[PDB]
């Protein structure tokens, strides 16, 4: 038959994902665990326990309270050929964790949509190691301030981030002179190289940490 | 034998993924690539492969040696590796991350590797659009060579200086810079000079910055 083959490349994908670091999976229509290796189980909560069968909101893991926004990606994702890729923020069963879960449409030998296939990244050290490679292929501010350099780092000016803030451009301006003296630099011109030159271009406003998201990359 | 079924079904797999996704022997000879891939090298389009990373229409063919010897320090080991590289692919410069991990399958024996490249430039930039988002509630379309041309304005150097530095005569240059001042709409250089530094342009670093050729593993 030809459930025959659609059983063989399934056991197949198994047998693929089982053997990867990453976070490997596929879910069906019904946004239901087909399967999924060992890290993506270990990510949540299920170290040993192999339950699958279930939806997003599994066990021992707050990943579960974003199931219900995880399925909405996984029918998008079924309406097109092109994959999607996911920024999930969250306390992970060992930590707050920065992934990116890449989902792709699971065409078989059958060649119809059957479900999804995740993929897993885990961003957090690898972001810091691509960086430094890079870089070398070429102070303590406030909240508020760390959103000013943020975006002055790209290509806002002063007025655009009074906008961007809500606050008068003369607030902003405040602002950026106390991040330029907290930085040394005699002019804006200074702390622009100034800030460039000791990696804060990779540098994400703290307001932004640990707070739990699943966004689609556009 | 039942490993080549799931060679066939992991075929079908990468077939149908977006990113360039194929797999190598332990001799590096080709198994097979995706159509993304091989249009990602020089074989857009024609050639099938029981190639070699040499035998390709792309200047990526130059670190072959390299390529191969990660394909060896993989296929020694369960766990990934992550590569960077930074090439002037078939079309363009890019910055691609090549994640290689063991080929296995259901003999269980090291078949050769598995290569996944992803584009480490645009999934950057998604990822900085999601933070700016999380963050809230004039595009002038400069080329490469005109970004690198302003970079090189806005801090001091001339024409000739940009000639020599990116290796083209000093009336492409000039030329460059004569379109940059159209889109701006400034009269001369030094008004393009104020008026892009005043329109944030100082802290724009240009892509082709980036474009020296390597690839090296994290
Ligand atoms: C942690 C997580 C986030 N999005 C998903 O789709 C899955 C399956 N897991
Ligand atoms: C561009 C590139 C780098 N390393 C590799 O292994 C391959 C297959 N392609």
């Amino acid at each position: 038959s030809i459930s025959e083959g659609d059983d063989a490349y399934i056991r197949s994908l198994i047998h693929f994902f089982g053997n990867q670091p990453d976070p490997w999976g596929i879910k069906d229509t019904k946004s239901v665990f087909i399967y999924a290796n060992q890290p993506f189980r270990e990510l949540v909560g299920m170290k040993n326990r192999n339950v699958e069968g279930l939806t997003d909101a599994d066990m021992d893991c707050e990943t579960a309270a974003f199931a219900d926004s995880f399925q909405a990606q996984d029918r998008l994702v079924e309406q097109g050929r092109e994959k999607k890729i996911v920024l999930d923020v969250h306390p992970y069963a060992n930590g707050w964790r920065v992934f990116t879960f890449t989902k792709t449409p699971l065409i078989m030998p059958s060649g119809r949509v059957a479900g999804t296939i995740f993929h897993g990244q885990d961003l957090t050290d690898t972001a810091g190691r691509i960086e430094r490679a890079v870089v070398e292929l070429l102070l303590n501010l406030t909240e508020r301030e760390e959103l000013v350099l943020f975006f002055l780092l790209r290509g806002r000016t002063a007025k655009d981030i009074a906008g961007m803030l809500g606050r008068s451009p003369r607030t902003i301006e405040h602002a950026i002179e106390r991040i330029r003296n907290k930085f040394g630099a005699g002019n804006k011109r200074e702390l622009i190289d100034m800030a460039m030159s000791k990696g804060y271009y990779s540098m994400v406003p703290k307001a932004l940490f640990h707070t739990q998201v699943s966004m689609l990359l556009k």
